[PDB]
């Protein structure tokens, strides 16, 4: 639950 | 690419 | 600033 | 439960 992930999936998906 | 899928995406760690 | 705490305060909504 | 709303908690806890 990090900032990291939430940026990843961010890249994937938009 | 909305919020909802994200925060739904990272539910399991969070 | 954590994305824990972040994610927590949108479970309100999401 | 959107983007805006992120960002919003973002700016206010980050």
């Amino acid at each position: 639950c990090t900032f990291a992930n939430l940026w990843r999936l961010l890249a994937q998906n938009c």
